[PDB]
């Protein structure tokens, strides 16, 4: 089953932006002792787009020997290239995880049948292996049409849906068309409105630092305790809030460095470090976290 | 008391001619208020008001007026891209004893904030006490706020809510978190549910006409905080949107309601043009099990 | 000329102090445009602040435009407005002033269906009672996008004879003219005129004609004499005064600037449009000035 | 002429065997083609070299070929750009060890990044570059990245910084960059507005036509020049033609297909996601290239 709340993992480096495996081994035991339902690999979150293809196995490797077995592992395998796409593939099925996914190609324009194939090509390397199909225009600038995501998600092979899109109506047809299909809310920010409106569980960044606040809104929604679930919604909000204004993932991994998880809090170039003038928030919201749970 | 509630946005019957049918916007009005509405938003995009005079708004204005005034909130839409046309429609709805005057960001020609944020002033004072309804709808407008104007927009003295037709929900969190108690409409029906849980606490919506006691039966239930209910009702409303897109939204909408016995004749102004025969079908079809299951 | 190609300056609407037509100041400009050597007039579109009058309003103007201009230069009446009915009464006035043509935006606002678009283009057509049409595309304004084989389309409906193509796309725009080698085509954007003639067009309707018309109609002969220098340089001088106009406001910065020419009374534009900015007079005299002594 | 980058610069492809990889032997030739046509130099590396969808040390080997084959002929520049600033730094260095005239780098993509962190990306790839000038690269279309006037002008103004390739159909911005850096290098990026362009204030172009009808656009250059108008439209208009036709078939794969018929490309294939050319415009694509063979 792969349903629920999962974390997009992020890429500790070191001072000189070399993978740091301690950081990364202590980020999933930390996520796994949360009680996430699983980690998705590989993606915007993991860095993976600034990783060459053996960096981005490496942490796929390395994540399988610490997490197998104990939670749902999701690997991102995509690329703008099929073939690069399908060599991650292949490497996730030997590692074991549980599933691939792929981001629609970007930068090129690609004509819908070019999608597909590319899908199903990577569904073959994935060897058993479903695939979750990865929609974000915001960042691939690919927008499809809720005839061309029915499509794909039909496709063999296909087992889910990351939609990162804030469309709530369409998030309605998805789940009207497709009633067993596992949709994942991929915007943090409306995870309890994107749960009403027919997703069934999420994957997001947020999710390594206060993982337990969404499942919190799952439980809440599933009891009727609307109250709940926007006061849980309004706290992610207040936080993600923040981390916009910070950046993201150097935000996400400036908390866990001072939750003692993440030894250096630095993203890979272009990204660049955190401004100084956020210091006193994110500390003050690290402090806060440990203190909650 | 207060603004807060269900509204519909009013269409404006037409007869043979493109003429108001006066006997059916009555129709219309009573229809509304045995629906069990908590308003009506009279003038705005579903009312036509684009493609009518000024003199025209105001007839439909003061007989909506006549038939509900006193029993159902009414809330009068007056923008136009000129102030000063604006102005007069603010000056009538007062004059006619409405409880709120709205106004569309001005479009077509680009206007810098500072002459948005006048505009909204000027309408304002001719609105003479009534409170201002800030209308966001960037779809049609072509207006682009930012989430800091959008704040200014609804601090303005006089300005009392915001009808938000966006589908933006991180957004319609953020207008909560920032203004507490500010009456807050959510504008796209086919996420009322979702908007309501993010921090919308009523809505405005064409599709209310036709079925306004299923918006009013979502309120109801998040509030005993039945989910399954509210999805299960906002399920019906979409699967009701969706062929109202396809069929065109006004003239859908006024084809089921001439199938209710409402509307005398359901057409729309031109451009707009008549609805595609092979539709009939299913709105009558429609038309009948709305009638069945209220 | 017997046709409709040239440069036409889209017409301003001078109004007093009350924001209420300041007919004088308006036979003044087009005395002026006439003056400039300009070809003609397009009068009621987006320059004529004609979205913020009304349908009254505007068929005022018009009258009053044919009152001073018919018979010397060439005449376009913008009829456009959102309703079809509405575009359909100005029309008619147009044809009784004895308007050169008729022109219509794209109906704006509400999402209509291509299908829509030319009904709405074919019933005013109808209404204009033998006036050719020339089809407004202004993608920017009106959030219409149009593709090209719709454009084709229009273009081609019967009584259709023109396009004002405001729209910076130049491979649309030599698109456009290899498709129909006999249309006139204005180019809509003062900002890349000569680049625009070089693309296709034959001609064009803009704003900042009202105070520097000569200057375009220097571009169109220097292009059809092959001096490509000039056609830049007087670009470029273009593009400096169109610079400053959009800072300042581009409708009101030309009011002012004709103010000072002595020939608008009171240079302001009807609200929610603010007055300029009191910083930036100086530039906007010194423009005047400058564009006085060219000529 | 020496250090002079102005010009008109072939956009290179990159051609590829049966099997997707690279095919050196029609790369040579496709070098040699180019050179031979009166091409002023070779944008290597970029979109058109389908560097998004090849490793670095691909990326190299093609840059290292084209340097043996086109070095001190032509003008070569160097499209080093990735998301990762170190990978673009990696390619710097060597186009630097290879002999190339310049380096270029589009904007990073996909993640949304500061202005700040655009403008620190361009600085630490021309330190890498160690001498040779960078060509600012601005094609919003594929990127998604939104440049301001004010960017751009800080961006072509940054130390090291010796030209930009404007893929943009905004002549009135073409305009206004000119105006503000007189003796700025400004390539025209879409070839089907490159008449407008050059009128506009651009002094030069990089495009991926130019591969099979270079001599068009110098032609263009030619006739404007002479102040001969008709010739340059009339140019344009044959260009737009062909673009016409490759935007239907695919830009890319549409032009390694004219190629193969000019006996240059031997397998016209581009690597997956890109599919085949669609059976049904091979007869245009033929004679396409006839023609153009014929008028060569």
């Amino acid at each position: 089953n792969l349903r629920g709340v999962m974390a997009a993992l992020l890429t500790p480096f070191d001072q000189q932006q070399a993978l740091d495996k301690a950081s990364l081994r202590r980020l999933v035991q930390f996520n796994i002792q949360q009680g996430i339902d699983g980690l998705y690999v590989g993606g915007s979150t993991g860095e993976a787009f600034v990783q060459s293809l053996s960096e981005r196995e490496q942490v796929l490797e390395i994540v399988a020997e610490e997490a197998k077995g104990k939670i749902k592992l999701i690997a991102h395998v995509g690329c703008v290239s099929t073939a690069e796409s399908q060599q991650l593939a292949a490497s996730a099925k030997r590692y074991g995880f549980d599933a691939v996914s792929a981001v629609t190609p970007f930068y090129y324009p690609f004509s819908f049948e070019e999608h597909c194939d590319h899908y199903r090509a990577i569904i073959d390397s994935a060897d058993g292996l479903p695939m979750v199909v990865y929609n974000i225009p915001a960042l691939s600038g690919v927008k499809l049409t809720l005839d061309q995501i029915n499509t794909l998600v039909t496709l063999p092979g296909v087992g889910a849906l990351k939609q990162t899109s804030g469309d709530l109506y369409q998030m309605e047809q998805i789940r009207r068309e497709h009633p067993d299909l596992v949709l994942y809310n991929g915007y943090d920010e409306i995870f309890a409105s994107g749960l009403l409106a027919g997703a069934d569980g999420g994957i997001g960044s947020t999710y390594n630092i206060m993982g337990w606040r969404y499942q919190g809104i799952v439980k809440a929604l599933k009891e009727g305790d609307i109250q709940t679930a926007q006061k849980l919604q309004t706290e992610c909000n207040k936080v993600i809030d923040l981390l916009i204004k910070t950046g993201i993932f150097r935000g996400l991994k400036t908390v866990l460095h001072y939750m003692d998880v993440v030894s250096v809090p630095l993203c890979r170039k272009p990204f660049g470090p955190v401004d100084e003038k956020y210091l006193p928030e994110l500390k003050a919201l690290a402090q806060q976290l440990m203190q909650e749970r």
